[PDB]
Protein backbone atom coordinates (compact mmCIF):
# COMPACT_ATOMS: atom_id res chain seq x y z
CA UNK A 1 0.00 0.00 0.00
CA UNK A 2 1.14 3.59 0.94
CA UNK A 3 4.99 3.66 1.58
CA UNK A 4 4.58 3.69 5.13
CA UNK A 5 5.83 6.26 8.10
CA UNK A 6 8.82 4.36 9.35
CA UNK A 7 10.65 3.40 6.53
CA UNK A 8 12.55 4.33 3.20
CA UNK A 9 13.21 1.47 1.84
CA UNK A 10 11.00 -0.91 0.21
CA UNK A 11 12.36 -3.86 -1.42
CA UNK A 12 10.91 -6.75 -3.71
CA UNK A 13 12.00 -10.34 -4.78
CA UNK A 14 11.03 -12.22 -7.73
CA UNK A 15 10.21 -15.66 -7.57
CA UNK A 16 9.69 -17.62 -10.76
CA UNK A 17 10.70 -20.39 -13.40
CA UNK A 18 13.29 -19.66 -15.77
CA UNK A 19 13.53 -21.60 -19.20
CA UNK A 20 17.40 -23.14 -19.45
CA UNK A 21 19.48 -21.57 -21.90
CA UNK A 22 16.46 -19.39 -23.00
CA UNK A 23 17.67 -15.63 -21.93
CA UNK A 24 14.98 -13.96 -24.24
CA UNK A 25 12.15 -15.35 -22.34
CA UNK A 26 14.06 -15.35 -18.65
CA UNK A 27 15.09 -11.77 -18.80
CA UNK A 28 11.74 -10.77 -20.37
CA UNK A 29 10.45 -12.31 -16.87
CA UNK A 30 13.02 -9.97 -15.10
CA UNK A 31 12.57 -6.92 -17.15
CA UNK A 32 8.39 -7.64 -16.15
CA UNK A 33 9.01 -8.38 -12.42
CA UNK A 34 10.89 -4.85 -12.64
CA UNK A 35 8.22 -3.02 -14.16
CA UNK A 36 5.88 -4.47 -11.37
CA UNK A 37 8.24 -3.85 -8.65
CA UNK A 38 8.53 -0.19 -9.39
CA UNK A 39 4.70 0.33 -9.83
CA UNK A 40 4.22 -0.64 -6.68
CA UNK A 41 7.02 1.36 -5.01
CA UNK A 42 10.13 -0.68 -4.72
CA UNK A 43 13.37 0.82 -5.26
CA UNK A 44 15.33 -2.73 -5.25
CA UNK A 45 14.29 -5.91 -7.19
CA UNK A 46 16.40 -9.07 -6.25
CA UNK A 47 16.23 -11.90 -8.78
CA UNK A 48 17.22 -15.62 -8.67
CA UNK A 49 21.02 -17.50 -9.27
CA UNK A 50 21.62 -17.94 -12.68
CA UNK A 51 18.11 -16.87 -13.48
CA UNK A 52 18.85 -15.54 -17.32
CA UNK A 53 20.32 -18.84 -18.68
CA UNK A 54 18.20 -21.02 -15.84
CA UNK A 55 20.02 -22.93 -13.34
CA UNK A 56 21.77 -25.51 -15.55
CA UNK A 57 25.34 -25.71 -14.49
CA UNK A 58 26.98 -28.13 -16.86
CA UNK A 59 24.78 -26.62 -19.88
CA UNK A 60 26.13 -23.30 -18.91
CA UNK A 61 29.71 -24.30 -19.33
CA UNK A 62 28.80 -26.61 -22.07
CA UNK A 63 26.56 -23.96 -24.25
CA UNK A 64 26.95 -20.35 -23.02
CA UNK A 65 29.59 -18.44 -24.34
CA UNK A 66 31.14 -15.18 -23.02
CA UNK A 67 29.38 -13.08 -25.53
CA UNK A 68 26.16 -14.42 -24.74
CA UNK A 69 27.18 -13.98 -21.18
CA UNK A 70 27.58 -10.07 -21.97
CA UNK A 71 24.60 -9.77 -23.91
CA UNK A 72 22.76 -10.86 -20.84
CA UNK A 73 24.75 -8.87 -18.97
CA UNK A 74 23.82 -5.63 -21.16
CA UNK A 75 19.82 -6.07 -21.37
CA UNK A 76 19.94 -6.54 -17.43
CA UNK A 77 21.87 -3.14 -16.98
CA UNK A 78 19.06 -1.60 -19.46
CA UNK A 79 16.03 -3.04 -17.96
CA UNK A 80 17.48 -1.40 -14.35
CA UNK A 81 17.67 1.82 -16.45
CA UNK A 82 14.87 1.80 -18.21
CA UNK A 83 12.85 0.44 -15.08
CA UNK A 84 13.90 2.91 -13.42
CA UNK A 85 14.99 0.52 -10.40
CA UNK A 86 17.89 -0.79 -8.66
CA UNK A 87 18.79 -4.85 -9.42
CA UNK A 88 20.67 -7.43 -8.67
CA UNK A 89 21.12 -10.25 -10.76
CA UNK A 90 22.96 -13.33 -11.14
CA UNK A 91 24.83 -14.50 -13.93
CA UNK A 92 27.82 -16.50 -14.72
CA UNK A 93 30.99 -14.25 -15.23
CA UNK A 94 32.90 -12.66 -17.67
CA UNK A 95 35.75 -14.74 -18.50
CA UNK A 96 35.89 -17.41 -20.42
CA UNK A 97 33.43 -21.06 -20.24
CA UNK A 98 36.81 -22.47 -18.21
CA UNK A 99 37.51 -19.63 -15.90
CA UNK A 100 34.73 -18.24 -15.22
CA UNK A 101 32.48 -18.00 -11.64
CA UNK A 102 28.70 -17.74 -10.72
CA UNK A 103 28.19 -14.30 -9.98
CA UNK A 104 25.62 -11.75 -8.68
CA UNK A 105 25.82 -8.01 -9.85
CA UNK A 106 23.77 -4.46 -8.43
CA UNK A 107 23.04 -2.17 -9.91
CA UNK A 108 21.45 1.14 -9.43
CA UNK A 109 18.39 2.56 -11.43
CA UNK A 110 20.47 4.28 -13.61
CA UNK A 111 22.37 1.75 -14.53
CA UNK A 112 25.38 2.08 -12.78
CA UNK A 113 27.10 -1.47 -11.84
CA UNK A 114 27.96 -0.47 -8.20
CA UNK A 115 28.90 -3.97 -7.10
CA UNK A 116 30.22 -7.22 -8.14
CA UNK A 117 30.61 -10.41 -6.82
CA UNK A 118 31.48 -14.06 -7.29
CA UNK A 119 30.36 -16.97 -5.05
CA UNK A 120 33.26 -18.68 -2.89
CA UNK A 121 31.19 -21.12 -2.07
CA UNK A 122 29.93 -23.59 -5.25
CA UNK A 123 27.57 -26.39 -4.31
CA UNK A 124 27.87 -30.31 -5.57
CA UNK A 125 29.88 -31.63 -8.03
CA UNK A 126 28.34 -30.28 -11.41
CA UNK A 127 28.65 -26.51 -10.04
CA UNK A 128 32.10 -27.49 -9.02
CA UNK A 129 33.02 -28.43 -13.24
CA UNK A 130 31.30 -26.05 -14.41
CA UNK A 131 32.21 -22.81 -12.50
CA UNK A 132 35.64 -21.21 -10.89
CA UNK A 133 35.12 -20.49 -7.12
CA UNK A 134 35.16 -16.66 -6.05
CA UNK A 135 38.44 -15.75 -4.08
CA UNK A 136 37.44 -12.57 -2.95
CA UNK A 137 35.33 -11.66 0.15
CA UNK A 138 31.49 -10.20 -0.24
CA UNK A 139 30.74 -6.42 -0.81
CA UNK A 140 29.87 -3.81 1.20
CA UNK A 141 28.23 -0.43 -0.15
CA UNK A 142 25.59 2.31 0.87
CA UNK A 143 22.35 2.27 -0.80
CA UNK A 144 19.53 3.60 0.08
CA UNK A 145 20.66 4.66 3.60
CA UNK A 146 21.89 1.12 4.21
CA UNK A 147 24.96 -0.88 3.94
CA UNK A 148 23.96 -3.77 1.26
CA UNK A 149 26.18 -6.89 0.45
CA UNK A 150 25.80 -9.86 -1.77
CA UNK A 151 25.87 -13.25 -1.15
CA UNK A 152 24.81 -16.53 -3.61
CA UNK A 153 23.34 -19.45 -2.57
CA UNK A 154 25.04 -22.04 -0.55
CA UNK A 155 27.47 -19.28 0.20
CA UNK A 156 24.55 -18.28 2.92
CA UNK A 157 24.60 -22.10 4.58
CA UNK A 158 27.57 -20.93 6.02
CA UNK A 159 27.92 -18.53 9.12
CA UNK A 160 31.68 -17.25 8.18
CA UNK A 161 30.17 -16.04 4.78
CA UNK A 162 27.62 -14.56 6.24
CA UNK A 163 29.89 -13.11 9.13
CA UNK A 164 32.33 -11.73 6.38
CA UNK A 165 29.53 -9.22 5.31
CA UNK A 166 28.74 -8.07 8.63
CA UNK A 167 31.98 -7.67 9.73
CA UNK A 168 32.51 -5.29 6.85
CA UNK A 169 29.15 -3.54 7.74
CA UNK A 170 26.37 -5.05 6.16
CA UNK A 171 23.35 -4.22 7.48
CA UNK A 172 20.85 -5.99 4.50
CA UNK A 173 22.41 -8.99 2.84
CA UNK A 174 21.33 -9.96 -0.56
CA UNK A 175 20.52 -13.24 -2.04
CA UNK A 176 20.24 -15.03 -5.02
CA UNK A 177 19.44 -19.07 -4.43
CA UNK A 178 18.43 -21.56 -6.38
CA UNK A 179 17.31 -24.42 -4.18
CA UNK A 180 15.10 -27.42 -4.75
CA UNK A 181 14.88 -30.87 -3.07
CA UNK A 182 12.77 -29.58 -0.13
CA UNK A 183 15.27 -28.08 1.62
CA UNK A 184 13.25 -26.63 4.34
CA UNK A 185 16.00 -26.43 6.70
CA UNK A 186 17.88 -23.39 5.03
CA UNK A 187 15.20 -20.72 4.83
CA UNK A 188 13.75 -22.30 8.02
CA UNK A 189 16.47 -22.98 10.16
CA UNK A 190 19.50 -21.20 8.71
CA UNK A 191 18.67 -17.92 7.46
CA UNK A 192 17.05 -16.72 10.58
CA UNK A 193 19.92 -17.52 12.44
CA UNK A 194 22.55 -16.03 9.80
CA UNK A 195 20.19 -13.26 10.83
CA UNK A 196 19.77 -13.19 14.26
CA UNK A 197 23.51 -13.99 14.67
CA UNK A 198 24.71 -11.20 12.83
CA UNK A 199 22.08 -8.26 13.76
CA UNK A 200 21.28 -7.95 9.76
CA UNK A 201 18.52 -8.33 7.36
CA UNK A 202 18.48 -10.93 4.80
CA UNK A 203 16.55 -11.30 1.31
CA UNK A 204 16.82 -14.68 -0.22
CA UNK A 205 14.90 -14.84 -3.89
CA UNK A 206 14.57 -18.53 -5.32
CA UNK A 207 13.45 -19.79 -8.29
CA UNK A 208 10.34 -22.15 -8.25
CA UNK A 209 9.01 -24.76 -10.09
CA UNK A 210 9.67 -27.00 -12.70
CA UNK A 211 13.25 -26.16 -14.21
CA UNK A 212 16.59 -28.09 -15.37
CA UNK A 213 15.76 -31.18 -14.59
CA UNK A 214 14.53 -29.92 -10.99
CA UNK A 215 11.46 -28.91 -9.26
CA UNK A 216 12.65 -24.97 -7.14
CA UNK A 217 11.54 -24.86 -3.59
CA UNK A 218 10.12 -21.24 -3.64
CA UNK A 219 10.17 -20.32 -0.50
CA UNK A 220 11.63 -16.73 -0.85
CA UNK A 221 12.01 -14.77 1.89
CA UNK A 222 12.80 -11.23 3.94
CA UNK A 223 14.22 -12.37 7.24
CA UNK A 224 14.86 -9.54 10.12
CA UNK A 225 17.01 -9.04 12.63
CA UNK A 226 15.38 -11.23 15.40
CA UNK A 227 14.80 -13.71 12.85
CA UNK A 228 10.94 -13.06 11.67
CA UNK A 229 9.83 -13.30 8.08
CA UNK A 230 8.78 -9.56 6.85
CA UNK A 231 7.76 -11.29 3.79
CA UNK A 232 7.38 -14.92 2.55
CA UNK A 233 6.01 -17.06 -1.16
CA UNK A 234 5.32 -20.42 -1.18
CA UNK A 235 5.75 -22.96 -4.09
CA UNK A 236 4.64 -20.62 -6.81
CA UNK A 237 5.53 -17.61 -9.00
CA UNK A 238 5.57 -14.08 -7.28
CA UNK A 239 6.70 -11.08 -6.64
CA UNK A 240 7.22 -10.16 -2.89
CA UNK A 241 7.06 -6.27 -2.01
CA UNK A 242 8.49 -5.88 1.75
CA UNK A 243 9.33 -2.00 3.76
CA UNK A 244 12.13 -2.39 6.05
CA UNK A 245 11.19 -0.31 8.88
CA UNK A 246 14.76 1.64 9.60
CA UNK A 247 23.65 -9.01 22.19
CA UNK A 248 26.49 -7.51 20.51
CA UNK A 249 27.68 -10.52 18.90
CA UNK A 250 29.67 -8.38 16.66
CA UNK A 251 31.79 -6.55 18.88
CA UNK A 252 32.12 -9.46 21.49
CA UNK A 253 32.98 -12.18 19.04
CA UNK A 254 36.52 -13.20 19.88
CA UNK A 255 37.70 -12.95 16.42
CA UNK A 256 41.45 -13.54 16.33
CA UNK A 257 41.14 -16.38 18.41
CA UNK A 258 38.04 -17.70 15.79
CA UNK A 259 40.14 -17.34 13.03
CA UNK A 260 42.80 -19.48 14.59
CA UNK A 261 40.29 -22.41 15.03
CA UNK A 262 38.17 -22.95 11.89
CA UNK B 1 12.06 -46.98 29.28
CA UNK B 2 14.11 -50.09 28.01
CA UNK B 3 17.22 -49.22 26.26
CA UNK B 4 16.31 -48.89 22.47
CA UNK B 5 17.72 -51.58 19.69
CA UNK B 6 19.12 -49.01 17.95
CA UNK B 7 20.76 -46.04 20.44
CA UNK B 8 23.99 -47.00 23.00
CA UNK B 9 23.74 -43.63 24.17
CA UNK B 10 21.66 -42.11 26.74
CA UNK B 11 22.39 -38.82 27.92
CA UNK B 12 20.73 -36.49 30.84
CA UNK B 13 19.97 -32.64 31.48
CA UNK B 14 19.88 -31.37 34.59
CA UNK B 15 17.29 -28.20 35.01
CA UNK B 16 16.95 -26.70 38.19
CA UNK B 17 17.17 -23.46 40.57
CA UNK B 18 20.49 -22.83 42.33
CA UNK B 19 20.66 -21.12 45.58
CA UNK B 20 22.96 -18.16 45.14
CA UNK B 21 26.67 -18.84 47.45
CA UNK B 22 25.20 -22.20 48.93
CA UNK B 23 27.28 -24.70 47.46
CA UNK B 24 26.26 -27.64 49.79
CA UNK B 25 22.19 -26.98 48.57
CA UNK B 26 23.30 -26.81 45.09
CA UNK B 27 25.75 -29.84 44.95
CA UNK B 28 23.00 -31.81 46.45
CA UNK B 29 20.61 -30.85 43.96
CA UNK B 30 23.18 -32.45 41.32
CA UNK B 31 23.89 -35.49 43.52
CA UNK B 32 20.13 -36.35 43.26
CA UNK B 33 19.86 -35.82 39.58
CA UNK B 34 22.76 -37.96 39.12
CA UNK B 35 21.24 -41.03 41.14
CA UNK B 36 18.42 -40.05 39.01
CA UNK B 37 19.85 -40.12 35.94
CA UNK B 38 21.67 -42.80 36.71
CA UNK B 39 18.59 -45.00 37.30
CA UNK B 40 16.76 -44.24 34.33
CA UNK B 41 19.37 -45.86 32.22
CA UNK B 42 21.80 -42.36 31.26
CA UNK B 43 25.07 -42.37 31.24
CA UNK B 44 25.89 -39.00 31.50
CA UNK B 45 24.12 -36.12 32.93
CA UNK B 46 24.82 -32.39 31.61
CA UNK B 47 24.28 -29.31 34.53
CA UNK B 48 24.18 -25.67 34.14
CA UNK B 49 26.39 -23.18 34.07
CA UNK B 50 28.26 -22.39 37.64
CA UNK B 51 25.58 -24.21 39.03
CA UNK B 52 27.61 -25.08 42.04
CA UNK B 53 27.91 -21.47 43.23
CA UNK B 54 24.71 -19.87 41.46
CA UNK B 55 24.64 -17.70 38.56
CA UNK B 56 25.96 -14.75 40.49
CA UNK B 57 29.29 -13.65 38.78
CA UNK B 58 30.47 -10.29 41.01
CA UNK B 59 29.53 -11.88 44.16
CA UNK B 60 31.56 -15.49 42.91
CA UNK B 61 34.56 -12.71 42.28
CA UNK B 62 33.90 -10.90 45.84
CA UNK B 63 32.88 -13.75 48.44
CA UNK B 64 34.05 -17.24 46.98
CA UNK B 65 37.88 -18.55 47.29
CA UNK B 66 39.73 -21.07 45.27
CA UNK B 67 39.69 -23.16 48.35
CA UNK B 68 35.63 -23.54 48.50
CA UNK B 69 35.98 -23.88 44.40
CA UNK B 70 38.67 -27.06 44.90
CA UNK B 71 36.26 -28.11 47.82
CA UNK B 72 33.33 -28.03 45.54
CA UNK B 73 34.93 -29.74 42.39
CA UNK B 74 36.09 -32.79 44.92
CA UNK B 75 32.39 -33.13 45.59
CA UNK B 76 31.38 -33.22 42.25
CA UNK B 77 34.19 -35.86 41.22
CA UNK B 78 32.93 -37.93 43.74
CA UNK B 79 29.44 -37.44 42.87
CA UNK B 80 30.23 -38.82 39.44
CA UNK B 81 32.42 -41.62 41.22
CA UNK B 82 29.19 -42.59 43.73
CA UNK B 83 26.81 -42.11 40.89
CA UNK B 84 28.42 -44.18 38.58
CA UNK B 85 27.47 -41.49 35.90
CA UNK B 86 29.57 -39.53 33.69
CA UNK B 87 28.95 -35.87 34.76
CA UNK B 88 29.70 -32.26 33.65
CA UNK B 89 29.50 -29.24 35.41
CA UNK B 90 30.68 -25.97 35.46
CA UNK B 91 32.64 -23.94 38.21
CA UNK B 92 35.12 -20.76 38.31
CA UNK B 93 38.13 -22.27 37.72
CA UNK B 94 41.21 -22.82 40.09
CA UNK B 95 43.15 -19.72 40.07
CA UNK B 96 42.52 -16.72 42.28
CA UNK B 97 39.27 -14.73 42.15
CA UNK B 98 41.10 -12.25 40.14
CA UNK B 99 42.63 -14.66 37.42
CA UNK B 100 40.42 -17.10 37.52
CA UNK B 101 37.46 -18.18 34.18
CA UNK B 102 33.72 -19.73 33.87
CA UNK B 103 34.96 -23.05 33.39
CA UNK B 104 32.99 -26.66 32.53
CA UNK B 105 34.64 -29.73 33.18
CA UNK B 106 33.46 -33.12 32.24
CA UNK B 107 34.59 -36.69 34.36
CA UNK B 108 33.56 -40.26 33.32
CA UNK B 109 31.84 -42.43 36.17
CA UNK B 110 34.96 -43.28 37.70
CA UNK B 111 35.47 -39.85 38.37
CA UNK B 112 38.55 -39.50 35.95
CA UNK B 113 38.44 -35.69 34.54
CA UNK B 114 38.98 -36.32 31.18
CA UNK B 115 38.38 -32.29 29.88
CA UNK B 116 38.20 -29.09 31.14
CA UNK B 117 37.14 -26.44 29.26
CA UNK B 118 37.46 -22.27 29.97
CA UNK B 119 34.54 -19.90 28.55
CA UNK B 120 36.21 -17.92 25.74
CA UNK B 121 32.97 -15.82 25.39
CA UNK B 122 31.87 -14.13 28.36
CA UNK B 123 28.43 -12.13 28.21
CA UNK B 124 27.76 -8.76 29.47
CA UNK B 125 29.67 -6.43 32.01
CA UNK B 126 29.48 -8.84 35.24
CA UNK B 127 31.02 -11.64 33.93
CA UNK B 128 33.60 -9.64 32.59
CA UNK B 129 34.26 -7.85 35.46
CA UNK B 130 34.42 -10.86 37.23
CA UNK B 131 36.38 -13.65 34.92
CA UNK B 132 39.10 -13.92 32.81
CA UNK B 133 37.84 -15.51 28.98
CA UNK B 134 39.18 -18.45 27.79
CA UNK B 135 41.75 -18.19 25.12
CA UNK B 136 41.89 -21.93 24.34
CA UNK B 137 39.94 -24.20 21.53
CA UNK B 138 36.99 -26.23 22.70
CA UNK B 139 38.59 -29.95 23.43
CA UNK B 140 36.78 -32.70 21.75
CA UNK B 141 37.06 -36.60 23.25
CA UNK B 142 36.27 -39.79 22.44
CA UNK B 143 33.39 -41.24 25.25
CA UNK B 144 30.81 -43.53 24.62
CA UNK B 145 31.25 -43.78 20.85
CA UNK B 146 31.04 -40.54 19.92
CA UNK B 147 33.46 -37.36 19.72
CA UNK B 148 32.29 -35.13 22.66
CA UNK B 149 32.84 -31.61 23.22
CA UNK B 150 32.38 -28.40 25.82
CA UNK B 151 30.84 -25.37 25.62
CA UNK B 152 29.21 -22.84 27.77
CA UNK B 153 26.64 -20.61 27.28
CA UNK B 154 27.25 -17.49 25.43
CA UNK B 155 29.79 -19.54 23.54
CA UNK B 156 27.45 -21.28 21.61
CA UNK B 157 25.64 -18.66 20.23
CA UNK B 158 28.80 -17.78 17.78
CA UNK B 159 28.79 -20.63 15.21
CA UNK B 160 32.74 -19.87 14.85
CA UNK B 161 33.03 -21.85 18.28
CA UNK B 162 30.60 -24.38 17.40
CA UNK B 163 33.17 -24.65 14.21
CA UNK B 164 35.73 -24.39 15.98
CA UNK B 165 34.16 -27.87 17.98
CA UNK B 166 33.31 -29.28 15.13
CA UNK B 167 36.31 -29.04 13.06
CA UNK B 168 38.17 -31.00 15.61
CA UNK B 169 35.85 -33.86 15.09
CA UNK B 170 32.90 -33.19 17.47
CA UNK B 171 29.74 -35.06 17.04
CA UNK B 172 27.90 -34.15 20.75
CA UNK B 173 28.34 -30.77 22.04
CA UNK B 174 27.66 -30.71 25.60
CA UNK B 175 27.23 -26.84 27.02
CA UNK B 176 25.92 -25.77 30.41
CA UNK B 177 24.33 -22.29 30.31
CA UNK B 178 22.39 -19.67 32.26
CA UNK B 179 19.98 -17.94 30.52
CA UNK B 180 17.27 -15.69 31.83
CA UNK B 181 15.38 -12.92 30.20
CA UNK B 182 12.51 -14.72 28.38
CA UNK B 183 16.05 -15.35 25.26
CA UNK B 184 14.04 -17.76 23.28
CA UNK B 185 16.04 -17.06 20.09
CA UNK B 186 18.71 -18.87 21.76
CA UNK B 187 16.93 -22.25 22.02
CA UNK B 188 14.67 -21.84 19.40
CA UNK B 189 16.64 -20.45 16.61
CA UNK B 190 20.70 -20.13 17.14
CA UNK B 191 20.66 -23.55 18.65
CA UNK B 192 19.07 -25.46 15.54
CA UNK B 193 21.47 -23.82 12.52
CA UNK B 194 24.14 -24.73 15.10
CA UNK B 195 23.06 -27.95 14.58
CA UNK B 196 22.59 -28.10 10.96
CA UNK B 197 25.71 -26.22 10.02
CA UNK B 198 27.79 -28.63 11.48
CA UNK B 199 25.63 -31.99 11.41
CA UNK B 200 25.73 -32.41 14.91
CA UNK B 201 23.71 -32.76 18.05
CA UNK B 202 24.05 -30.16 20.58
CA UNK B 203 22.82 -30.69 24.22
CA UNK B 204 22.04 -27.30 26.26
CA UNK B 205 21.21 -27.32 30.25
CA UNK B 206 19.81 -24.61 31.68
CA UNK B 207 18.78 -23.22 35.09
CA UNK B 208 15.18 -22.20 36.06
CA UNK B 209 13.05 -20.67 37.81
CA UNK B 210 14.67 -17.59 40.28
CA UNK B 211 17.63 -17.57 40.77
CA UNK B 212 20.46 -13.73 41.87
CA UNK B 213 18.10 -11.80 40.60
CA UNK B 214 16.91 -13.03 37.45
CA UNK B 215 14.53 -15.74 36.67
CA UNK B 216 15.88 -18.39 34.37
CA UNK B 217 14.14 -19.61 31.12
CA UNK B 218 14.21 -23.15 31.70
CA UNK B 219 14.06 -24.50 28.01
CA UNK B 220 17.11 -27.30 28.09
CA UNK B 221 16.95 -28.97 24.88
CA UNK B 222 18.91 -31.87 22.73
CA UNK B 223 18.77 -30.55 18.74
CA UNK B 224 20.32 -33.50 16.54
CA UNK B 225 21.97 -32.41 13.39
CA UNK B 226 18.73 -31.68 11.25
CA UNK B 227 18.32 -29.21 14.12
CA UNK B 228 14.94 -30.75 15.73
CA UNK B 229 14.20 -31.30 19.69
CA UNK B 230 14.91 -34.49 20.62
CA UNK B 231 14.03 -34.05 24.07
CA UNK B 232 12.60 -30.62 25.91
CA UNK B 233 11.85 -29.06 29.32
CA UNK B 234 9.66 -26.12 29.82
CA UNK B 235 10.28 -23.73 32.18
CA UNK B 236 10.01 -26.07 35.81
CA UNK B 237 13.07 -28.19 37.30
CA UNK B 238 13.16 -31.15 35.14
CA UNK B 239 15.40 -33.95 34.28
CA UNK B 240 15.87 -34.74 30.65
CA UNK B 241 16.90 -37.96 29.89
CA UNK B 242 17.26 -38.53 25.87
CA UNK B 243 18.53 -41.50 23.85
CA UNK B 244 20.48 -40.44 20.85
CA UNK B 245 20.66 -42.80 17.41
CA UNK B 246 23.80 -43.48 15.92
CA UNK B 247 25.56 -31.06 2.50
CA UNK B 248 28.99 -31.64 3.73
CA UNK B 249 29.59 -27.61 5.18
CA UNK B 250 32.81 -29.15 7.14
CA UNK B 251 34.30 -30.14 4.17
CA UNK B 252 33.12 -27.54 2.17
CA UNK B 253 33.65 -24.30 3.80
CA UNK B 254 36.51 -22.00 2.52
CA UNK B 255 38.24 -22.31 5.32
CA UNK B 256 41.51 -20.58 4.05
CA UNK B 257 39.49 -17.83 3.20
CA UNK B 258 37.27 -17.29 6.28
CA UNK B 259 39.75 -17.12 8.25
CA UNK B 260 41.37 -14.41 6.75
CA UNK B 261 37.69 -12.43 6.80
CA UNK B 262 36.26 -12.69 9.99
N1 LIG C 1 3.72 8.15 2.12
C1 LIG C 1 2.64 8.78 2.61
O1 LIG C 1 2.50 9.89 2.21
C2 LIG C 1 1.61 8.19 3.50
C3 LIG C 1 0.39 8.86 3.65
C4 LIG C 1 -0.55 8.32 4.46
C5 LIG C 1 -0.35 7.08 5.07
N2 LIG C 1 0.80 6.45 4.96
C6 LIG C 1 1.80 6.97 4.20
N1 LIG D 1 29.80 -10.76 -13.58
C1 LIG D 1 30.66 -9.91 -13.05
O1 LIG D 1 30.90 -9.99 -11.85
C2 LIG D 1 31.37 -8.88 -13.88
C3 LIG D 1 32.20 -8.00 -13.22
C4 LIG D 1 32.86 -7.09 -14.08
C5 LIG D 1 32.60 -7.12 -15.43
N2 LIG D 1 31.81 -7.93 -16.05
C6 LIG D 1 31.12 -8.87 -15.23
N1 LIG E 1 22.30 -23.18 -5.61
C1 LIG E 1 22.92 -23.57 -4.46
O1 LIG E 1 23.97 -23.00 -4.15
C2 LIG E 1 22.38 -24.64 -3.65
C3 LIG E 1 21.74 -25.76 -4.23
C4 LIG E 1 21.35 -26.78 -3.30
C5 LIG E 1 21.52 -26.55 -1.99
N2 LIG E 1 22.02 -25.43 -1.40
C6 LIG E 1 22.49 -24.48 -2.29
N1 LIG F 1 17.56 -53.26 25.84
C1 LIG F 1 16.69 -54.24 25.56
O1 LIG F 1 17.03 -55.32 25.94
C2 LIG F 1 15.35 -54.09 24.93
C3 LIG F 1 14.44 -55.15 25.02
C4 LIG F 1 13.22 -55.00 24.45
C5 LIG F 1 12.85 -53.80 23.86
N2 LIG F 1 13.70 -52.80 23.75
C6 LIG F 1 14.95 -52.91 24.25
N1 LIG G 1 38.08 -25.84 36.39
C1 LIG G 1 39.05 -26.36 35.65
O1 LIG G 1 38.99 -26.24 34.43
C2 LIG G 1 40.23 -27.04 36.27
C3 LIG G 1 41.16 -27.60 35.42
C4 LIG G 1 42.26 -28.20 36.08
C5 LIG G 1 42.30 -28.20 37.45
N2 LIG G 1 41.42 -27.69 38.26
C6 LIG G 1 40.30 -27.09 37.64
N1 LIG H 1 25.21 -17.14 30.67
C1 LIG H 1 25.40 -16.61 29.42
O1 LIG H 1 26.49 -16.78 28.88
C2 LIG H 1 24.36 -15.82 28.79
C3 LIG H 1 23.51 -14.98 29.53
C4 LIG H 1 22.60 -14.19 28.75
C5 LIG H 1 22.55 -14.40 27.43
N2 LIG H 1 23.27 -15.29 26.70
C6 LIG H 1 24.23 -15.98 27.43
CL1 LIG I 1 12.86 -9.95 12.63
CL1 LIG J 1 17.35 -33.53 14.34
Amino acid sequence: GLVPRGSHMRIALMQHTARPLDPQHNLDLIDDAAARASEQGAQLLLTPELFGFGYVPSQICAQVSAEQVDAARSRLRGIARDRGIALVWSLPGPEGPEQRGITAELADEHGEVLASYQKVQLYGPEEKAAFVPGEQPPPVLSWGGRQLSLLVAYDVEFPEMVRAAAARGAQLVLVPTALAGDETSVPGILLPARAVENGITLAYANHCGPEGGLVFDGGSVVVGPAGQPLGELGVEPGLLVVDLPDADYLQDRRAELHRNWL
